[PDB]
């Protein structure tokens, strides 16, 4: 270490939609076939962020001093998108009303299964002032874009 700044973030989302993979991949470049954290920093200006990043598999305790969120779905699995807002909500809920927030659709490696379309996910998105991008967590494609946006935003509205 150094780091000059420890930004919490939380995982949210329904199970099955890859939330310990988008963690086990930024984090350690890997990924897999209670409640769980993992670490990784970032360089900026010289000025170096530590990542703590969540997820579950408490809710106050949870989400407390939490500086960032990604909210996450599968492409794949209509009721994963249906179900963001109530994610959403219990974020508002419980978090701090300065908390930065990324809507997230996983999966996008399954090309042949897609049943919510980027368009409708980015009206919503829009609707609710987030910016909204697709991962894989199995190919790695847009992590590090997903996760660096989320931090150098926290970083902006900190300073
Ligand atoms: N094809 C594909 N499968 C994935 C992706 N991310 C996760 N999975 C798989 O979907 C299942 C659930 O992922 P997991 O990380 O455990 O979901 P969580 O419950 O949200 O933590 C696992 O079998 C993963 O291997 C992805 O980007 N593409």
């Amino acid at each position: 270490d150094y780091y000059d700044y420890l930004f919490k973030i939380v995982l949210i989302g329904d199970s099955g939609v890859g939330k310990s993979n988008l963690l086990s991949r930024f984090t350690r470049d890997e990924f897999n076939l209670g409640v769980e954290f993992a670490t990784k920093s970032i360089q900026l200006n010289n000025k170096i962020i530590k990542a703590q990043i969540w997820d579950t598999a408490i809710t106050s305790a949870y989400y407390r001093g939490a500086v960032g969120a990604l909210l996450v779905y599968d492409i794949t699995k209509k009721n994963s998108f249906e179900n963001i807002e109530k994610w959403l909500k219990e974020l508002r809920d419980n978090a701090d009303s300065n908390i930065v927030i990324l809507l997230v659709g996983n999966k996008s490696d399954l090309k042949h299964l897609r049943v919510i379309n980027d368009n409708d996910a980015t009206q919503y998105a829009k609707k609710e002032k987030l910016a909204f991008i697709e991962t894989s967590a199995l190919e790695a494609t847009n992590v590090e874009l997903a996760f660096h946006q989320l931090l150098n935003e926290i970083y902006n509205v900190r300073q």
